């Protein structure tokens, strides 16, 4: 049996994905880089058994499709799944859609044909994503060309989808009602698609609301417009193949093999003006979006490091058997190893070598074991509260350093947060009544929002 520690070392952590982190590593031996998609096994409930599962990887390794994510390897330990593939360095489709001059129903639909052809490929072999969303639409490459990879096709059968808050966000949106009834098949990724597009061509979600249990009520009914202003702008054709893809009962759904060949994708990947609002819209949504991400990850790192921090407390002291505060470099290693044997394998850390440097990293920046403590949860939390300034700087605009009680409602309700609660909490914070926060007084907030 192989290891998957014995082949690969970590070299960044890319980030939280469904399911699990997804760390950049590299053979070694050939040197050849991959994308490691780390599922934790105590945190991830199976819906099926060992042998599906072995028999899905075989056959996702098999394929091949130049709109999904290839596959390379897969391992098991005692804790964890490793889903081993090609790396790919463009980011998400809609952080590409931001920053661009012009945006058209040329561009959308050329986007559109390659999501809808990915799933194509896909529902021949049998393979339903039920989760499609912008997010798990990658750009190969940084080129202006470049093809989008879909990522984690077939996940979701083998894996029950987390209940946390932090992990659901921005997925009611995109559900197709059937998925939410328990009777689904793969016309579901059609629907998702059909939201997808509507996005691409208003900025607005089609079903909307102020929590999440208010968007799946709209998602769940069915019903939704193309009465915003923004749509005067838009084909016939495009709104007809929306129509068709957000169809109600699947069985009068289009398939994903007859909306590429419909009238609209037709012409316009075959004189096409600049969906200026579109543009923005999608802006303001996907800043609202990662801002609402950042704070939910933000406090739940907050918490960890919390946790983590009494707990490798506890093992300094329990390992300073002369009661002194101080420790060498050998304990410290033999210390923090022992608070990943307890806590879990983190991203970062995949092996024994991994901890070792770690440490060292923390050594060269203390030039006392409470001091170390200090630095090395501090390093843990890093990339949740950069993140958090720069979705903050991102939202904001305007540069105007501030977030209104309007804005900061929409961020809130996109966190299912609940809004008596947060109301409550901006009231102690903006003793002035300015009906906003900067960026300390909502991380405040935040830290009053996780106990702290
Ligand atoms: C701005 C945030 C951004 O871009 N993100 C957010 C942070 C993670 C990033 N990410 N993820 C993958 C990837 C890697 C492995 C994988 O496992 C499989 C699951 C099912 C079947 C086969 C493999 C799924 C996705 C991934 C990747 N491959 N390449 C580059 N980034 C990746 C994308």
């Amino acid at each position: 049996t192989a290891i998957f520690s014995d082949r690969y070392k970590g070299q960044r952590v890319l980030g939280k994905g469904s399911f699990g982190e997804v760390i950049l590593c590299k053979d070694k031996i050939t040197g050849q880089e991959c994308a490691v998609k780390v599922i934790s096994k105590r945190q991830v409930k199976q819906k099926t058994d060992k042998e599906s599962l072995l028999r899905e990887v075989q056959l996702l390794k098999q394929l091949d499709h130049p709109n999904i994510m290839k596959l390379y390897e897969f391992f098991e330990d005692k804790g964890y799944f490793y889903l081993v593939g090609e790396v790919y360095t463009g980011g998400e489709l809609f952080d590409e859609i931001i920053s661009r001059k012009r945006f058209s129903e040329v561009d959308a639909a050329r986007i559109i044909r390659q999501v809808l052809s990915g799933i194509t490929y896909m529902h021949k072999n049998k393979i339903v994503h039920r989760d499609l969303k912008p997010e798990n639409l990658l750009l190969e490459s940084k080129s202006k060309d470049a093809n989008i990879r879909i990522i984690d096709f077939g996940l979701s059968t083998h894996f029950e989808a987390s209940k946390k808050m932090k992990d659901k966000i921005g997925t009611a949106y995109y559900i197709a009602p059937e998925v939410l009834h328990g009777t689904y098949d793969e016309k579901c990724d059609v629907w998702s698609t059909g939201v997808i597009l509507y996005i691409l061509l208003s900025g607005c979600p089609p079903f909307n609301g102020a929590n999440e249990y208010d968007i799946l009520k709209k998602v769940e009914k069915g019903k939704y417009t193309f009465e915003l202003p923004q749509w005067k702008k838009v084909s016939e054709s495009a709104k007809d193949l929306i129509r068709k893809m957000l169809t109600y009962v699947p069985s009068m759904r289009i398939s994903a093999r007859d909306a590429l060949d419909h009238e609209w994708i037709q012409t316009y990947t075959k004189d096409v003006p600049s969906l200026d609002n579109a543009i923005l819209n999608i802006r303001q949504f996907q800043g609202t979006q990662k801002l609402a991400q950042a704070a939910l990850l933000y406090m739940g790192s907050k918490l960890t490091s919390q946790d983590e921090t009494k707990e490798l407390t506890a093992i300094f002291h329990k390992m300073d058997k002369n009661g002194d505060g101080q420790l060498d470099r050998a304990e410290l290693i033999e210390g923090y190893k022992e608070l990943m044997r307890m806590k879990g394998q983190d991203a970062s850390m995949l092996d024994a070598s991994a901890v070792e440097h770690e440490v060292d990293q923390v050594l060269d920046a203390v030039d006392e074991y409470s001091e170390f403590v200090t630095v090395a949860m501090d390093r843990k939390t890093l990339l949740s509260r950069e993140r958090l300034e720069r979705a903050f700087r991102m939202f904001d605009s305007d540069n105007s350093g501030k977030i209104s009680s309007t804005e900061l409602a929409t961020i809130f309700g996109v966190s299912d947060v609940d809004s008596e609660t947060w109301k409550s909490v901006l009231s102690e914070v903006d003793k002035n009544n300015d009906g906003e926060v900067d960026f300390d007084e909502f991380q405040q907030m935040l830290l009053k929002l996780c106990g702290n």
